[PDB]
């Protein structure tokens, strides 16, 4: 009984290693065609008032937002003599910057982004103080967008600077310890128009040092490889300000090549193309830049170890056949991060059957010497210098928003000290409980799955259910807040599970490559055996299962949809990558090849035509689940294409079909992105939107 936009189907054949793939929508790709955006605007002319018809609509988005209003801080963070830290008053739509002379004093405002524009829909994107904290450089990216303009402030006085630098994108953020300038990234002048509504691939990427008060026009072009465009140059000054590191990327797999320059036995001041020694010439395994002591460097590594470790290089005598190892590979939990502090102590961040840990180690020894207690939950922010004494950091879990902790480092036991409790405000999370659950997969591995509920929860089949995934990119699904699921469970009688499928990095980099490439098909068989774990145990039934994802959870919606709709009655695909044989062609999507493989090959498009979403769509005995598409005009990260085509073509497929009575919508948003700095006031519009599509799909019953 739903009417779908019209939309032109015009035949294009392309052969794929002797296969023949019919296309219908590719003229959905341009974005800026009126054929497309009248399709845009027609699909949001349909889901728009199916999504404000929700009877319920007013009180959810009453609720969330009233869940959501609390003060929100990040850790604080030293530099010299004053603090800074991230404050949210509650609903602002970027949080504020805040500056104090120490933990004690009056704080004031540093930089307020919402300053910067009427809607909230300028975010910033990457910070760096300079070493003596005298300067503050800080990316700005508008509507969503992943192209980054850099701008500079006097700190502590937060006085604009002029030095500004566009064209910045994935870039570097490294002071040298002149305080003279930075290094940065940068793509080359381009056809088209560079706002985050092109498709237009990004290769190429150059490395640049900028001088302060100077003209972009005068940044010097310090490192580039044309022979290998899509090789992404990170760059880091050394602790001591004599090294920059250059740790290479080609692709999104944890590996990269590790080159260095010593800047200060160069002849002259940055000037040009920068003379490098490698040190890794290859892309067989991660160094990640811990630390260094004179001309020995401390990298976090996975060379054979998937669960990571800590090796010592010294640069003045670099082959391999020299490295140490620091801190040994753990035999089951995944070191995820180190930092140096107090001068040779190391924190250390552990994943342990999907829940972080901490721990003490010495750096000249690579021993533990403690372990810092937690809750179950994550850990998501962290400060703590080499300089300093003491660090910050930051837990959260499903029904904690935040615990800030203080330790200091000075002597040889760790008690750590709280120092800030973020809370909802007037909401008893006792009544509520997380599971965690091990189901078996379809080849019998155990995976691993969160299950949050009301506290005596009988398992009659009855409750319906927000599942939860990702799937891909070495990405952990980590315990963490929201208030929206705090109403779900709480008004809509929600269980919320995540399910911890491989191609994520719970368990190391076997973890990841279990799901990834030509195993890729073993993430959606995971997520499926999730549901019907859920199913088979009484937690719900098949008809009341919303599945989620973004991105790449997206692709494992449409994935699911099409391969087993029989399992799930309702699905919301967020920013999704669904035309797997294309999704090369258009920005940084080159990248993903690294999970994906790519149609360019014979053998990857064998793997991939299987799954492509796109090229999947088939009517079953079981009708397809509702499907709720989001993207915005400014992804860049992932094209709206995606979701445009994908919507055209399952609507098209759909049309005189007498069974299928669930709706096929799309939701396509202006001034947004992937998502990374959106507003808040878009992000409780999003989240009302997506309760109020499963409301009225899949018979949710308010309570108040
Ligand atoms: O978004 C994604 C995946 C998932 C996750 O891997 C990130 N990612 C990207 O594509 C990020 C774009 C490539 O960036 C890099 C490439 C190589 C090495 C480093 C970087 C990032 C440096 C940087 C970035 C920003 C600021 C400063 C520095 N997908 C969408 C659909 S599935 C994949």
């Amino acid at each position: 009984k739903f009417t779908y936009p019209n939309a032109r189907r015009d035949e294009l054949v392309e052969d794929y290693h002797g296969t023949k793939v019919t296309e219908y929508y590719r003229w959905l790709e341009d974005p800026d065609s009126e054929e497309t955006k009248a399709f845009v605007e027609a699909q949001n002319e349909l889901s728009k008032p199916f999504l404000d018809a929700c009877p319920i609509r007013e009180k959810l988005s009453s609720r969330i937002t009233e869940v959501w209003d609390y003060p929100k801080y990040s850790c604080p963070g030293r530099h010299g003599e004053y603090f800074y830290y991230y404050h949210n008053t509650g609903l602002q739509n970027q949080s504020v910057l805040y500056a104090q002379k120490g933990l004690g004093a009056d704080p004031s405002v540093f930089l307020d982004p919402n300053s910067l524009s009427e809607d909230g829909t300028v975010s910033l994107r990457g910070t760096a103080f300079s070493e003596n904290d005298q300067f503050f450089a800080y990316g700005l990216s508008k509507s969503g967008s992943d192209w980054v303009t850099i701008k500079f402030k006097k700190a502590p006085s937060g006085e604009d600077l002029p030095d500004t630098l566009e064209r910045v994108k994935f870039s570097s953020m490294a002071w040298t310890h002149d305080h003279k300038g930075l290094f940065y990234n940068r793509y080359l002048e381009q056809q088209g128009k560079s706002d985050g509504t092109e498709t237009t691939m990004n290769v190429d990427q150059k490395l640049f040092y900028h001088r302060l008060g100077t003209d972009q026009s005068e940044d010097v072009l310090v490192a580039e490889f044309p022979e290998h465009p899509r090789w992404m140059i990170g760059a880091e000054v050394s602790d001591c300000g004599r090294y920059l590191v250059m740790t290479i990327h080609e692709g999104c797999d944890p590996v990269n090549r590790l080159y260095y320059v010593d800047l200060k036995s160069m002849q002259n001041e940055i000037r040009g193309v920068l003379s490098y020694v490698k040190i890794v010439d290859n892309f067989d395994a991660e160094y990640e830049y811990i630390t260094n002591d004179g001309s020995k460097f401390t990298f976090k590594t996975n060379l054979n170890a998937s669960r990571y470790k800590l090796i010592n290089i010294d640069f003045a005598d670099p082959d391999q056949s020299n490295w140490q190892t620091l801190v040994d590979e753990d035999e089951k939990s995944v070191l995820e991060w180190a930092a140096c502090v107090n001068k040779d102590k190391l924190i250390l961040c552990y994943l342990k059957d999907v829940k972080n840990e901490l721990y003490v180690h010495g750096l000249s020894s690579g021993s533990r010497m403690s372990q810092l207690p937690l809750e179950v939950g994550s850990v998501v922010g962290y400060s703590g210098k080499k300089k300093y004494d003491e660090i910050f950091y930051q837990f959260t879990s499903f029904l904690t928003p935040g615990i800030i902790y203080r330790c200091d480092m000075t002597t040889d036991t760790y008690t750590p000290k709280t120092f800030r409790e973020i809370k909802v405000k007037d909401f008893d999370t006792s009544q509520f409980e997380t599971e965690q659950v091990f189901f078996p997969s379809k080849d019998g591995t155990k995976i691993p799955m969160f299950i949050v509920h009301r506290k005596g929860l009988v398992h009659d089949g009855s409750h319906p259910v927000m599942l939860y995934g990702y799937g891909g990119f070495n990405i952990s699904i980590t315990p963490s807040f929201s208030p929206s699921r705090l109403v779900f469970l709480q008004h809509l009688g929600g269980v919320y599970a995540i399910a911890n499928i491989r191609g994520g990095g719970e368990y190391g980099e076997s973890w990841h490559k279990a799901g990834n490439c030509a195993n890729k098909q073993n993430v959606f068989d995971d997520f499926q055996s999730a549901a019907q774990y859920l199913i088979e145990n009484k937690w719900t039934s098949a008809k009341r299962i919303t599945i989620n994802g973004g991105s790449n959870g997206g692709l494992l919606v449409g994935a699911c949809i099409n391969q087993r709709p029989d399992l799930f009655g309702c699905a919301v695909a967020q920013v999704g990558v669904l035309d797997m044989l294309r999704f090369h062609k258009f920005t940084i999507g080159h990248a993903w090849t690294t999970d994906y493989g790519s149609s360019d090959s014979t053998d990857d498009f064998k793997v991939l035509i299987k799954y492509s979403p796109l090229h999947n769509i088939r009517e079953q005995k079981d009708q397809y689940p509702a499907l709720l598409l989001l993207t915005g005009d400014h992804d860049d990260r992932v094209v709206p294409l995606h979701s445009l085509k994908f919507l055209a073509q399952i609507q098209y497929t759909f049309k005189d079909s007498d069974s299928q009575t669930n709706p096929l919508m799309g939701r396509i948003d202006t001034k947004s992105g992937h998502g990374f700095g959106k507003p808040t006031a878009k992000v409780i519009e999003e989240l009302t939107d997506i309760y109020s599509f499963m409301h009225q799909t899949v018979g949710l019953k308010w309570s108040d």
